């Protein structure tokens, strides 16, 4: 627990609206100036583009229709083990 955010953000499990996703990028975009974040959802149906565009590449992943932009605050890590068990 600390205000210091670590680098290692990329290949971190998150949690979506209930899904499960895996992080594959974790840097700011062209478009917006905003910590947009690219996650591939377990499910490609959730998904929306292949993560590139006009033939560059941002983010790479293993479906052609899996990846996604969010951000940190729809992100959501979770807590651990002994939290999660005093929290049920």
């Amino acid at each position: 627990m600390s205000d210091t955010l670590t680098a290692d953000v990329i290949g971190r499990r998150v949690e979506v609206n209930g899904e499960h996703a895996t992080v594959r990028f974790a840097g700011v975009v062209p478009p917006v100036a905003g910590p947009w974040l690219g996650v591939e959802w377990d499910n490609p149906e959730r998904g929306k583009h292949d993560g590139s565009h006009e033939g560059t590449v941002y983010f790479k992943c293993r479906h052609p229709t899996g990846g996604s932009f969010i951000r940190p605050n729809k992100v959501n890590f979770g807590t651990d083990f002994l939290t999660a068990i005093k929290n049920r």
